[PDB]
């Protein structure tokens, strides 16, 4: 029927969507800013709808409950109609594809080891191979079942090991990973995004290091419900700020010219 | 309806398809050898079909035609329905997309620039502010597209250039420009894409290279005729291969493993 404003899920993760430090003196879409704030204009201009931003209410990306076969997160949202679309850095997997229609990817990443500085570390195969420095994943996401899904011996070995840690090597937050990261002196590592990681490379107190190959090839893409008149439109509007260097663009802007760990 | 042998439109570039050496002395699926071969087996597999591979009869990717609007290639073979499904290094492109469906991509890509050892050509910038060394692209596909459209000031410098140089500097096949730029002398690079020239470096003579970064960031998928019941099932697989690891294994065997010019 008639145009209805979309509600937008997104997750509060730099530097894809954060509060504005003034965000209290500012009201709506107002509040926020980042490359999925951006990006969130550009899509609803080039479809041609009007929109509010909404942060995820339990703060998750998403997963079903192996028990209930409830999602949770932004999935969740989709999924139970509380949200029309999600637009953040949401990883393309088969099992949400299944319950959820994604965007061709906005951008890549790959699962990287954030290092403190001068941890003795360079791979996944260094960190499966020791214990005197612990190392985990983000709860909730598709870091972590690609470790529990993994047939991969070293990603099998690290999965055991990562279960079973005491105490726990899972965060709630990546801000969470990277402040026990900074913190541990060394003696954590963490398993994260090579987009978040190399974002936080570049900021102070530039203490953190990206180390290793990528541990796999995928892509963040714009979630709609499965069905959603949204989904197509999207995906044109997604490969159109491709072609047009927008997306670059977007990513110059919140990765490099933020940086300020020098050049 | 019941179940029909499935017609797989393919280019023959490598690694992608080639024609064995032996190809006079096999019949069918079996003459044919490389990424793009093993990946069609895995996906036939995984979506439970036959299929008979058959090289696209003008040997394009696919472009249309500004007058007739026809198109030509195997997006052609696609649109007019003589082939069920395109397994191939076919470029997700606007254009493209709002006339058949693509998969999610099963491996990224960005143009790129092949010199002869020792051209004294680092980027695109370099190319676009000298005239000694000439330089093209591929004919009928998506690098020649994106130099055309392209609004940025050096790729639109580099696109007048192209378009009006004496001789032509656009080829019709990879393998054209690759000996092209091998027998020129240093005075000629091509433009190809990051796949591509990645390969040809790790081949004899091991007298090319790779310079520069990427000049954007794109993907090669899967693609059907536009409404293909394929197109879903095709959809999932690649997804399931890309976390089977499959897609990494595939990419390993046709490059590293094929690696003839040292480490
Ligand atoms: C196959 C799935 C795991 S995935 O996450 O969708 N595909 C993975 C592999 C890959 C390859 C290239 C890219 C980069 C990219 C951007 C835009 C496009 C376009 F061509 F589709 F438009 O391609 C991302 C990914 C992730
Ligand atoms: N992008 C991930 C969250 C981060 C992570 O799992 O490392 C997801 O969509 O689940
Ligand atoms: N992959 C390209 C062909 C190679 C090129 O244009 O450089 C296409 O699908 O058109």
């Amino acid at each position: 029927g008639a145009n209805k404003t979309v509600v937008v899920t997104t997750i509060l993760e730099s530097p894809y969507v954060m509060m504005k430090k003034n965000h209290e003196m500012l009201e709506g879409n107002e509040r926020y800013e980042g490359y999925c704030v951006d990006l969130a204009a550009e899509i609803a201009k080039h479809c041609g709808f009007k929109y509010k931003l909404t942060i995820v209410g339990d703060g998750k990306y998403g997963a079903r409950d192996a028990d209930t076969k409830i999602w949770n997160g932004m999935v969740g949202e989709l999924v139970y109609g509380k949200a029309d679309i999600a637009i953040a850095p949401l990883t393309i997997t088969l099992v949400r594809e299944e319950v959820i229609d994604f965007s061709k990817p906005f951008m890549s990443l790959g699962i990287s080891i954030m290092i403190k500085k001068g941890t003795p570390i360079e791979s996944a195969e260094d960190l499966s191979k020791q214990t005197e420095i612990a190392y985990g994943t983000l709860d909730s996401g598709s870091t972590k079942e690609f470790f529990r899904r993994s047939k991969i011996a070293v990603f099998d070995k690290m999965w055991t090991y990562m279960r079973s840690a005491e105490p726990s090597v899972f965060v709630r937050t990546t801000a969470e990973g990277v402040a026990r990261v900074r913190k541990s002196k060394g003696k954590y590592a963490y398993l994260l995004e090579s987009t978040m990681n190399e974002y936080i490379e570049q900021r102070k107190p530039c203490d953190t290091m990206k180390v290793g190959g990528n541990l796999d090839s995928k892509g963040y893409g714009i979630a709609t419900p499965k069905g959603s008149s949204l989904g197509t439109p999207v995906n044109l509007a997604v490969l159109k700020l491709s072609e047009q260097g927008v997306l670059d663009k977007l990513k110059n802007k919140w990765w490099y010219d933020k940086g300020e760990c020098g050049a």
